[PDB]
């Protein structure tokens, strides 16, 4: 579920690339305030958006999440990341949700697609739209 003002690529960048704080509880407030609920888990890749776009250029592979999709690509190398896990759910006041954080170095598989014709910049014809899995 993504807010209407975001294209899938912009939402991917907001959820998985732009960690606004090195603390999960603070970083997650952005995502949660946009989604209007506390995400149970979320992974932030400590890499650049451009680096992910390059991964879209790697060979196509089956998405481990949706075995019916073939628009996934393997990162090739490990990247540092931070996984946030909800420790304190608060369905009445989402700004009070608290998260644990786990640093790691792993590979990732991303799904890519053609850019949003009207709203995504022409600079990147192919963009990441879903973080399918970290291995």
């Amino acid at each position: 579920m993504k807010p209407p003002q975001f294209t899938w690529a912009q939402w991917f960048e907001t959820q998985h690339i732009n960690m606004t704080s090195q603390q999960c509880t603070n970083a997650m407030q952005v995502i949660n305030n946009y989604q209007r609920r506390c995400k149970n888990q979320n992974t932030f890749l400590l890499t650049t958006f451009a680096n992910v776009v390059n991964v879209c250029g790697n060979p196509n592979m089956t998405c481990p999440s949706n075995k019916t999709r073939k628009n996934c690509h393997h990162s090739g190398s490990q990247v540092p990341l931070i996984h946030c896990n909800l420790t304190t759910p608060s369905p009445q006041n989402i700004s009070n949700c608290r998260y644990a954080q786990t640093p790691a170095n792993m590979f990732y598989i991303v799904a890519c697609d053609n850019r949003d014709q009207r709203r995504d910049p022409p600079q990147y014809p192919v963009v990441p739209v879903h973080l399918d899995r970290i291995i």
